Order: C-alpha cells, then structure tokens, then sequence
C-alpha cells in the first residue's frame, strides 16, 4: 500500500490545474482546480458556485497551461441547477462548437444520499474502465442531501458515518485516478464540520461585490490580501475585473 | 445512469412553464409553473394558495407560451377544499367548455400520510402508461399529514425519513416524466425545514394587500421588486391588477 | 382511487346542509352543518355544545332548504348527556310527533377509547348497508376518552396514533357516505393540536351571552363580525334573537 | 350495539332518585344520588363524604320521590370505616327496623388496588342475577388504593390504565343495570386527573360551616346560591338547616 | 367477600380496645388500641414508642374494660430493643407474676424486609390454628427494614410494592383474626407515605415534655386540646400524670 | 421462629460487656462494649477507633464484670493496621502473657467486599464449631471495602445490597452466637447512610482533647454531659483520665 | 483463612525497610519504604518520583539497618522513563559494581491498563517461584494507563473495577510475599480517589525547593512539621541537605 | 516478559537521534528526534509541522551524531500534503542526490480510522522483516481521521479504545524495533486529551516569530529559555536563525 517517495514523484509530475476562467483566481490556486484533490468552494443565498460549476464543464476540456491536453468532466447535481444552454455561451466566449462541448460531460442527478453515493461508485468503476479521460468530476452541492436524509440530532452518528464513508471515497477516486474533484457546499461557517474541512485540500470561500464582481478567499485567512481575489460573472461565465 | 449533458439539452427543450393567469406572477416565475420542477407556494390562511391551485386546474388545460401544447391535471387533495365548481368560473374567463375542463382533472383525497404517498405510486404508473398526456400534479396541500401522524417534538425521525422517500420520489417523477409539479403548504416561516427547501425548487411566499390583492414573493428574498409580483383573486381566479 | 373532476362535481351536486334552528348560525355556516365534512363545535364549562346535539337530532329529520328530505341520526355519546326527553320539546317547537323522531335517532355511549373506534365500524358498516337513508353523525364528544385512555405525556405518541387513525375513518365516512358530522370538543385553545385541527373541515367557537344569548365565531378570526352570529338556547333548542 | 333514542327513552324512564336526607341537598341535586350515573363527592376530612355514605345505606331502602320503591345497597370499604351501628342512629330517625337496614346492605373491604377491581366482577354479576333488587353501589373510597399501589411520580402510566379499566366498568355497571353509584374520593383540587373528571357525571364538592353546619356544592361552580346547599350532619344522618 | 352489615355488626360486637395504661392516652383513644384495625405512633430521637411497645405486652394480658378477658401477644422486633427485663417492672405496678407474662408473649426479631414479611406468614398461620387466643400484634419497628433494604431512589417502586404488599396483609390479619396491631415508625412528617397513611386507621404522634412528661396527639389536628393527651413514662411504663 | 419472651429472657441472662479499659468510657457504654449488638465507633482520622480496637484484642481475654469469663477474639483487618506488637504493651497494663493473648485473636485481612462477606462465613462457622469460645468479632473497619468497589455516585442500588446483606449477616451472628461485635467507620457524618445507622445498636463518636485525651460521644447526641465520656490512649491502649 | 495474631506477629518480625537515601527522608518513613505495604508517591509536572523510582533499584541492594540483607527489585514502567544509564551513578555513591546491580533488577514496560494486570501475574508466580529474593516491586506510574484506557466518564464504572481488582492483587502480593511495593501517580489532589487511597498504607507527597531541595509531606496533615522532610536531588539520586 | 536491567541497558546503547536540521532545536531534544520513543510536534496552522515532516526524511537518511548511519523512512500521510519536491531542495541543502533520497522514503495515504490503523500492522511487519533497515516513522497527522470518523460529543468511548490501541501499537512499534516515531497533530491545546498525552515521551509546541522564524517549546513550560528554541523555514528545510 505503499510506494516509494520517487515513484509518488513520478505520480505528481502528472497532477494539472483547471483554469476557472479567472486569471486572478488562478493565481489565487496557484494554476486553477488542482487534480488529485478536492477543491471546495462555499457561499451564502446566491453566490458563483453555480457559475463557476457551469465554467468548469467547458475550460476542462481546453488545452490549458502546462501542457494540459482538456479532457471529459463528470457532473452529479443534487441541486436541479445543471443547465446545459448556459454551456453553450461560455463556448462562444472560448469559441469551441457547443455540441462537442455537451458530448464530453456526463450527468446525473443524485436524489438522496444513498444515491449520491451510488453515483460515485459508478464514476470510480468509469474512470478506472479507461484513463487520462476524464479530468474533473463536480459535485453540487456535496452535503445537501446528507443534511435532508439526517435532518435533527438523534440522526447525527449516522449522518457522520455515511459522509465520512463517501468523502474518503471522494478523496480516493481524486488521488487514485488523478482527477480534479470540486464540490460545492452552502452554509448555516460552511456546514459539514471536521469531517468536511479535512477532506478538502482547498477551501475557497465566495462573496458579493460591487453588482457583479466577486470575492473568492482561501477559508482561515490570513487577513492579507494575497490570500484573495476579484473575479466576474458574466454571460460567459467565471471571468476577470 | 448518466446521460451526456447533450442528452440532457435534449430533454430540457422540452421542459414548458403553465401560465398562473397573472402577467405580473409569471414573470416573476421566468413564465409561470415549470416543469420537472417542484414549485412550492406558502403563505397564510386566505392566501391564494388553493386560488392558485384551482385556477391552474384550467390553465394547465390552456395552450400557452413556448409551445405549450396543454394536457391533464392530477390533483391530490389533503385540505377537502378542491371545489369543481370553481372550475366553472375559470373556465369562462378563459372561454373554455366547462365539462371539457373538468374531465381533464383527475382527483383523490389523501387522508393519511401513508395514503398520500400510496397515491404518488399510483400518479407514477398514471403517467408511465401514456407520455405526455398529463401536465401538472398539484398537492394541496404537501405536508399537513406528515405534521398530523407525527408530532410531539420528540418524534421526526421517524416523520423525515418518510417525508424526504415521498419528496424524492416527487423529484424523480416531476424529472422523470416532464411534468410540473405544484405544492401548497402551511407556516409557523415555511413547515418541512431542510428536507422541504431542498425538494423545491422554487418557493413563493404569499400574503395579501389591499383586500382582492396579493403580494407573491420569491422566498429568501432579495428586497428587490423584481422578486415579488402583484396579483388578485377573482371569480376568474388568479388574475392581474 | 381517482375520479375526473367532473365525477366528483357529480358527487358534490348532492351536498345538503343541515339547519341549526339559528337563521343567523345557518348564514355563518353557509346554510347548516355541511355533509361531506366534520363540523367541530367547542366551548368551556357549560357552552351550547350540547343543545345544538340535541336540536340536530330532530332538525336533520326535517324537509329544509335545498330539496333537503331530511332523515336519520347517529348519536355516539361520551358524555352521558344524551336525553331523549329534550328532543320531545324540540319536535313540539317543530310540530312532528315526538314518537317518529326517537325513532329516527341510533344511539350508542362510548366507554373508552377503543370502544369509541368500535362504534365507528359499525356506523360506517350500517352506512353502507342502505345509502341516502342516514344524514347526520353526532358524536359528543370527541377526544374526551382520548384524553382518559393516554393521560400523562409517555403516552402521547400512542394516543396520537389512535386519535389520527380515528379522525381518518371520520372523514371517509362523512365523504364516502354523504353525511355531515358535527362534533363536540372540550378546551385546556381546543384540544387535540395538528390533529384534530385538520379533520375538521369547520371549527366554531362558542361562548356566553346576556344571558341566554350565545355566540358562534368560526374559530379563526379574522375579527370581523360576519365571522359571528348570535343564537338563543331555549325549550325549543338552538333558536335567534 | 345502538338502541333508538326511543328504546333509550324507554330506558331512562326507570332512572332514579336517593334522596340524601337533605331537601336542600336534594334540590342540588335534582332530586338526590341518580341512577345510570356516578355521583362523586369529595371533600376535606370531617366532611360529610362518610356521613352521606351511611346515610344512603338507609334512604336508598325507604320508599321514595318518583315511584322508587326502595331496595338493597352494595358498599365497598378501602377506608375501614364502615360501622354497622351508625346505622341503627340512622334507621330511628327514619322509622325503620335495625335488622332489616342491616340485612339490606352487602358489604366488603377492599385491600388493594387489584382486590377493589375483583370486587366490581363480583358486584356485577350479583346485580346480573336479579335485576331491580340492588339499587345503590357506594364506594367508599374510589382510589385510595390507586394512590397506595401507584406513587412516586413515575409510575402513572400503570395506575391510569388500571383506574381508567374500573372506572369504565363502573359506568358500564351504573348504566346497565339501572343502579346509582356513588363514591367518595380525597383532595389535595380532587385527586383522580381528567380519567375520574370524565367518569363521574356528578361532582360535589363538601366543607363546613360553623360545626354541625355543612357546605356542598357542584365542582366547577358557578358562584351562584343555586349551586350551593346548606345541611347539618347529626346522630341520624344527613338531615337539613 | 361480602357479608351483610348485619352479619359484620356481629363481628363488630367483638372490638376489644386493650388499655395503654394511661387513662389520658385511653381517652384519647376511645378505650385503647382498638382491635380489628392497625394503631401507628410515631416520634423522633428518643420519644415513648418502645416504652408503650413494652407496656402492653403487660396491659393485653389483663382483664380490662368491657369484658376483655385479656390474652396473649405477638411481638416482631426490628429495632432490637425488645427487653424482657422490662416487662418485669410493669408486671409488679400490675401486681401479676413475671413468669405468666413472659410466657404470654411471643417473640422474633426481624433481619430482613423479606423476612419481616415471613414472619407474617407465620403470625397469620398461628393465629388461624386457634382463634381468640392472641389479642395484640406489635411491630417495632414498621418500615425500619424497608428504608435499609431499599435506599436512594431507583429502588423506591420496589419498596413500593413490597410495602403495600405487607401492610394490606396486616389490615387483613387485624380484621380476619380480631386482634389490635399496634407499630412503631420513625421521621425524617412520618416516613412511608401515602402507603403507611392509607393503612392505618390511626395515628398518634409522640413528643417531649416536662422531663418525662409526654405527648400523644392524634396526627393531623385540630389544633384543638381533646385531639391531645398527657402521660409519663415510669419505672412501671406508660402511666398518667 | 419465634420464642417466648422468657425463652428469650433466658438467652438475655447471657449478654455481657467488655470494657473498653475505661471507667469512663464504659459507663457510656452501661458496662462496655455489648454482646447480641453491634458497637460502631466512628470518628476523625488518629481517634481511638485503632487503639480500642487493639485494647479490646486483650480486654475481651481478661476475666470482667457482671460474670463474664473472657475469650477469644476474631479480628478482620481492612485497614491494613493491626500490628501484634501493640498487644504486648497492652497485655504488660493488664499483666497477662503475651503469647498467650497473642494465641487467643484470630486475624484476617479482607482485600475486597466480596472477601470480607465470605470471611463472615467462615467465622460464623468457627463460633458453631463450639459456643461461647469466642467473644468478640471486631471488624476495621466495617465499610471501607464497599466505598472501594463502589463510588462514582450512580452504583450504590448494587453497593446498598451488598451492604445490607453483610450487616443483616452481622447482626444474626451477633445475637445467635452471643458475641459482641465492634466495628470501626469513617467520615465525611459517618458512612453508610440509613443501611449502617440500623444495623449498630450503639454509635460512638470520636474526637480529641487537648493531646492524649479523647472525646467520646453517643452519636444522636443529646448535649448532655452523661452522653460523653473522656479518655486517654496510652502505651496500655485506652485508659483514664 | 485466619491466622493467630501470634502467627502474624512471627510474620511481622520479618518486615523489612528499604531505605530512600535521604536519612531525613527514612526518619519520616520510620526507617524507609515499608515492606508489607505499599506506599504512594505523588507530584506534579516534574517532581522526584522517577529520581526516587532509580534510586530504590540501587539501595534496596544493599545490607542495610536491622539486618537487611539487600535483595532484587522488579520494575514496572509505563511513562517509558526508566533508564539503566541513570543507576551507574547511584551505583558509585554508594561504592558497589555498576554491571551487579543493573543484574539485580527486571525490567518490563506496560503498555495498557491490562498489560499491566498481566504484568502483575507473572511477578506475583515469579516471586512464588522462590521467596526472600526479591524486596522491591516498583511501578511507575500506578494508574497513568487506567486514566488512558478509561477516558471520559461512561467507562468509569469499569475503570474503577479494574483498577481495584488490580490494587487489591498489589496488596496481595506486599503481605503474601513480604516485598516493599513502592508506585508512583500523578495528579488532577492525587488521581484514583477512594480506591487508590485505601490501597497504599503510606502516601507522600512532593513538591520543589530552594533549587534542587525537594519536600516530601505524609499526605493529609496534620500541618505539623515532624510530618514534613527536606531531602535534594543530585548526580547519585535522592540525597539530604 | 521482563529482562534484567543490564539487558535493557544494551538495549538502549544503540538509542538515536535524528537531527532536525537546527542546532537549537536538537539541543532542546537533547540531538533531536529520539529513537524508542514518539515524539510529537503540535502548533497552529503555518507552523513547521509540515516542514520538519519533509525534513527529517532527509536528515533521517544522512549519517549523524552519536554514530547514527542513517537509514529508510516510512511516511504517512493523512493530510494529503507530502511533496517529494520539497525533499529535492532539502536535498541540495545537505548535498544528496535527489533519486537516492526519494528512493528511502515509503510513503502512503491514510483516508479513514480504519486505514491508518492496517498501515501500521503492515509498517510494523516490514519492520520486522530486516531490523536496522528503517529508522523514522512520521505519521502526519496522527490523529486527524480519528476526529473525522467520531465527532458529535457523545462518541469518545468508541474513537478513544481506537485511539488508544493504536498509540499503544506506535509505542511497541517504536520500542520494539528501535526507531524513531514522529507525528504531527492539531490545536483547540493540543488534541487527543489523556490518550495522546501520554503516549508521547517529548511534546513539542510551535508557534512563529518574525515571519520566517518559529518557536519550539517543550509543552508543560517552564518559562526558562533552556525550554525554548529558534529556528527558520527556508527553501532547505528546518534551518538555524
């Protein structure tokens, strides 16, 4: 179980980043969604998750920095705010045909938690069929249906078992099959507790701004500026000032 | 189990809104009750959610916008305040045989939580026999059994789980099936907590002005007037100004 | 277990209303005691709960409004308050013999609980048996052997139960028989919460008066007048002004 | 398991009245102790609880208002209180032979809890044998026992079921085999809840005046003169002013 | 189970009170310790219960008031203070031989809860081999045993039970068998509740006075003097003033 | 199972005392430490509970007042602080042999609760090998073993058992083998609650004077200087003045 | 299971003390660590326990006071503190072969609270095994592993079991074989309440002084100081002044 | 299972440490991470956890101080942060080759409880199969999974036998094989209470000074600056001033 810091070195040479479409936020995760590990990003009644969900499922699938091939992107919604047609602007802002773009994610919606976690084991099975594939796997949101199937506190044990279960599966298939995993998560601090601090890597807090602008932070500080950043929404997605 | 998320497109170009009989609440709805989703309205007593819920007994009957061919109704009711005899009235501000109308609602009583959700399989087959032959499956209205065979503060483990089976199933039908899905329910905020925002997709909150006229409000805001839209009740039901 | 909404209008078309012998509480009930529904009638120590019992036994077997033939009674007493000698004054107000009218009431006390429940078996089993011959269910009253079966609060989610499984029979009876049933209820705010709220269709408030006088309010506000009404008790049972 | 309210009618016309010694009491009372019924009094120490209950050991023999013709009386002692010779006292101011008063009364003491509902199946089926001998059930007093078999806060649930079971058995006695019961019980308000509330349809309430001079008066008021009465106690029983 | 007040009268003619050898203390108690019933004096620290306990295994073997004939006792120590040397004073103040005494007076202590109850048994047993023969049953103390066997508060339905048990045994054996039993019990309001309350027919506290001048007052008031009595305790026992 | 109380003054005839080796603490003790009874001697740590237990080991061997022979003493040690050597010392006071005294005391240490029940077992077998051999059993101290496999406040149900069982165990060895049994018990009031306070028929409490003398003191007071009595603890073990 | 105290004297001849190396030390000890006992020492974040530990596994060796022959120790380590190296100095202060005495001690860590138990048996055989060998058992430290395997408070009842069965073989061992036990505890007042205190016949405390000066106090009292010692720690361990 | 202490002694001769790459930092460790024992370093966010994990992979491989030869690493990873990256500037900072450095160093992921705990058993049986080989063990962090899969506060009895085991497997580990172990955990103080507590021999708490500079200290004080020590972050790892 095993393996020597060189052949791990070998494995990391091959870890990529997924532009988000925000130069300001890349810079911020130092390249974009790092793969091999699990990206989180939380916000309050409307902030970008959703937009940036949306931005990934396109610049995934570009040859990117630092000979970054793009690839295909798996997309569970537990949500019901996947929207296809909003793909096919952000296509037209990095002028790739929409079809092609629609072929190469594959969707699911997750109805409870069970579900959620079946899902996974269905992507793991995928992934594994063939790879260099597949580059991202998004999760929107991570948690909801864990809040909904264990709703009040004599539930809670439970709740924390099965999360627990599926994060470290999360983490598993991100590092076993060098994929990028983003996830999303609302808030009550994000929700989830330990048990969904320690399975992200990267933890990216999302704020409103001046009509349009947002504010991305790394969660826990430190107060300096470096540790944030200015991105817009836009037709065309996750974008700059 | 997934689908490519141009499969997807495909089956969201077909997903239709049914016109509430006010141009202000429409709008407000991105062009009324939308298919594969969950609406859910809330309000007060003498609010219009059973207003509402007769008034789209015919609406859903109409031909409408975005190609909206009209189809049957399915209505559930746990209030014993379904009234064919309101259909009547409707049914001439829209300049529709009454019998007609009438012959395209299918309805039930719910008198038991169990029973309600007995009913939802039932529904599930109705619509998997033909396609496309029913519209709208309304819930008048979505919780009240669940808080009657389950209170006492110390006994919602046992209520949620049964509440979030029936909501997903809804989910799955409402998606499955291309149908809207339209739910009253009762406050204290709104009844159902978690397990109940999450299965909806979008949720009006409801109250009155002066006297004929009510305030239609997209619940968690924002105070901006683009998220509520004013309307009034009439002998021709939801109507506007 | 559906029916179009044109079968059920069928169905409706038969509704009767009973009359109180209060013109001013008929108006408040839009005509009398509705069939097809539960009509709760409550008030504190000494209220006309029990007078409005007994003029309903010899009302309901009236020709009245409507095409109304009138007809028979069933009578569940918890109270040991039944008096067949009452009903003898209120035929004479009403110039029927005194005889026929005893004759066209069943009655039964309820000792427990369960018992209560029993009766109900057989009610609905007699209604069955030849339809369109009984109108009226009278049962006084209604939670009080709840309230003695399941005293104490390590109890409470048993009696729920029970009452609920109750007030479902209840309101398939009065719906699938065409009956209206009118029961009494007792206060600590009536009794029996969620439970009992939502089975009645009606709910109405009773309390002293300049005397004799009595007053009817729709339980539920609005402080409006027209959600009151004045009523005597007299020899003659429930009577105006 | 209906009669009609005519076979009821016919029923009740053999409901009767013991006097209690007191026209005052009496009048309270509609006549005295009634048939078909549980008439309970409760009251201090001293107070007349015992002194009626010997009293009606010799007024529910003589002859009486109504047509009562008299007859034999069943009393059950928790109290060990019961004292044969108050009766001769008693039987001088009525006029009567000691040895027939004290041949028409059958007497046992209850031990337990257990035994006082032992007792009922016996008392019952003695009434079952020949209907019309016995005319009057004391109980002297109804839960004492309850309370010693059944305290320490938490333990209720036991007791209530138990209390409830003999207290239905005692209506259903009463009621059935046309007899009067009557019962004593202790304060500390009455002792009992909503189960013994439920069951008696009679509640009097007892205190002194000044010495001999007694107080009663129906539980729940009002604090009208109508629903008080004054009577002495004396060497032969309950007796007036 | 029952008998006729007449035949209960007859049994009644045979209560003997046996003479606490206080003419005061007599008084008070309508001739002494009354037969057919459970006597129970308590007190604090160091007051006259084991001094009268003493006394009248002496005073139940005289001839006495209205034909007692006097006769042999029962004596179940818990305390073990029992002291046969005593009785040999008491004797003397009686002028009868310490030996004849001594031998009419039967003797064991008591170890256990459970044990106590044994010798119950026993005492019950011996008394139905012959009747008429033993005319006093004295318990010193009552409840000691069930405070020990039956400490904090998990335990107390248990010493509930076990209680009640015992003492509706001793109402029994007292009425079956026609002897007086008289019990000790100490404080902590006397101990034993609503149990050891409803068992007895009377109770008599004990306090302190002029030196060796003591005070018995039936408990619960009046506070009236003729409820109270003065005696002294003595080389030769309970005696007056 | 019982005697008669000259049976029992018979056995009486036989009680005897050993004196504590003071005159004063022995008229406390109405001659010394008692047969047929439990002494408990309490007190703060360094009191006498030691020093009279070793005064005793020799005191319980000489010939005494009121007839009594002298014996063998059985001495169980859970204190871990009997030491052989004391006894030499005290046996040079009274001028006896030190082997010989040495030869006349059994001694076991108890290491659990359990242990000592079952020492308990085997010494009442020895005293029923021959009667009247051995005199006093001394137990120090009584109660530390059962603190020990018993605290945290929520275990006492099993630890009170435990308890009563040994020292209902004590009390029936005590009086049927005629031996005084003397026990030691700690603080915090002494140990043991109702269980202990019961089972010892004497309690002694101890404290210090100024140095060398000692306190002791009838526990249950009174403030009574015939209740206390003061001594010394010499070489010689417990002395005068 | 006795033996006569003439016996245990013979057996106390043998008892032993070992000597701490602090002359002021010994004097409060009455010579040194007692054998046929076990004496306690604790202390907080950095006192000499574990210097004391090192240096009884050099002094036990050697003939000292009263004919002590000097003899072997066993050591038990569960802070993972002993260290061979620490002895050699020891060793040269008192002039014997660093290699003979490093011989003269076994050695074992404990890892869990029943490794420890485990421990226990094979020294207790071990010591069966031949008898007059072995002088000292210590354990360092005696509890550190039952606060480790029985954290929280749900575990206590079950801590204080084992902990107690555990003492309870300690003292066993100390009077059955006639070895000096010395342990080591930390503190919160020391750990392991009641149980622990009654198991060590001997407890001090420690605390720091002028620099390296170290005060050793007989816990509890009395605030004397003959109750009190001065002793240094140095290159050769526990030293005076 | 124990050895003689000579034995011991020849077992710690060959005891080492592993420099950190500061000379303030060893000397505080007394060389720097101790062979036989777990060494843990806690501190806030942005403390060298992390940086001395990387760095002792290097300085763990280069022959050292006290005769230390160097060998192989085993790494655990729960927090998915190793960079074999890092090691290659480490690298240089000692003049290593890269390849031969990555290639001593085993490495694997931990992602539940569970898993970290079979980790061990396989490091620990490859620790067997040649001895000498592996010289540090770090598991970064040591118990990050264990508040991951037992959170909510009523849990602890479960996740503590878990943790305890493992920490007693690590020392054994540790002990048994001569190496050093060195884990890494967070704050609230540090976590894991007693348990972790005591199964590390050396506690170290680090916080920073002037950005590049941190601060170790010994956890339990004191505030001498012989308990404290400066080091720096750099490119090179673990460095001085």
């Amino acid at each position: 179980g095993f393996l020597t810091a060189f052949e791990y070195s070998e494995k990391r040479k091959m870890v990529f980043h997924i532009t988000t479409g925000s130069q300001e936020f890349d810079k911020l995760l130092g390249g974009g969604i790092e793969s091999m590990a699990i990206t989180e990003a939380f916000g309050e009644f409307r902030t970008g998750k959703t937009q940036l969900s949306h931005t990934l499922c396109v610049t995934a699938q570009l040859p990117g920095a630092g000979g970054y091939p793009g690839g295909k992107i798996i997309f569970i919604d537990t949500e019901n705010t996947f929207r296809p047609d909003r793909l096919r602007d952000i296509a037209d802002r990095f002028n790739v045909d929409h079809d092609a773009v629609l072929d190469n994610v594959l969707y699911a919606r997750a109805y409870t938690s069970e579900h959620q976690m079946e899902l996974l084991d269905y992507v793991a099975a995928k992934f594994h069929e063939e790879a260099g594939i597949f580059k991202l796997l998004i999760i929107d949101s991570i948690m909801a249906l864990f809040r909904v199937d264990f709703s009040g506190r004599g539930e809670l044990a439970e709740r924390q078992q099965k999360l627990a279960q599926m994060l470290s599966r999360l983490q598993k298939i991100s590092e076993e099959y060098n994929v990028a995993v983003f996830v999303t998560n609302q808030m009550t601090k994000p929700i989830g507790g330990h048990i969904l601090a320690h399975a992200s890597t990267t933890r990216i807090s999302l704020r409103k701004g001046r009509g349009e602008l947002r504010i991305a932070k790394i969660y826990d500080s430190p107060e300096m500026p470096e540790n944030e950043a200015t991105f817009a929404i836009t037709a065309g997605g996750i974008g700059d000032a």
